[PDB]
């Protein structure tokens, strides 16, 4: 299933912050300034697991870890936290709806950018 | 039915009496989003369906719901996220906040760590 970026908050993408928050449109305005907004029609069909892949625009990433709330949050309301780094060694520090990716190069996103959830 | 939630955190930019509005969010929120919201542990969020006439008892203050955005219930059920709005709802529907829950009286509630939010449907 493929999702489409419709909005990008001014504080949503910063390379030094190897993290990008995804949200659906109905998320409060204040929050959307810190995230990339996606329209993900087939969202209820996705079940991410380590090994899967996310193609954001032109870069293909490999999911190395998934927080216990990543699948629930994404399937239900299209919300998630993309983390372009290695999962923490301490399980308690793992971001609940985190979807840890590799490579760590930050994606190139603009309005219209597509996110393919290749399970 | 009464479903109870409990406040576990309050972001430094979560409550401002000059903007009659309070963003609620569940436990899956990350730090960048926490600064803007009141974090709630809502064990039965999956069961919540609010409608006009229902109430929200926030701490020592009871509020009646005057309008619910078309996505408030799904945002609550999924991430316990919602925009509590202490002001009349706009007359123009296209202007209604999708995840908003409009409340009256328009006085902000007193919220601290431990405060409960009773959803009375």
């Amino acid at each position: 299933m493929q999702a489409t970026v419709t909005e990008i908050g001014k504080h949503a993408i910063d390379d030094s912050e190897k993290m990008i928050i995804l949200f659906g449109e109905t998320a409060t305005d204040t929050l959307k300034q810190h995230a990339v907004i996606q329209s993900f029609p087939e969202k209820d069909q996705v079940t991410l697991a380590e090994g899967d892949h996310l193609k954001i625009g032109d870069t293909n990433y490999t999911i190395t870890k998934v927080g216990s709330f990543a699948n629930s949050n994404l399937q239900s309301i299209a919300h998630s936290t993309l983390i372009f780094a290695d999962a923490p060694t301490d399980e308690d520090d793992v971001i609940r709806n985190g979807v840890y990716l590799t490579p760590h190069q930050l994606p190139k996103i603009t309005i219209g950018t597509t996110i393919d959830y290749l399970v």
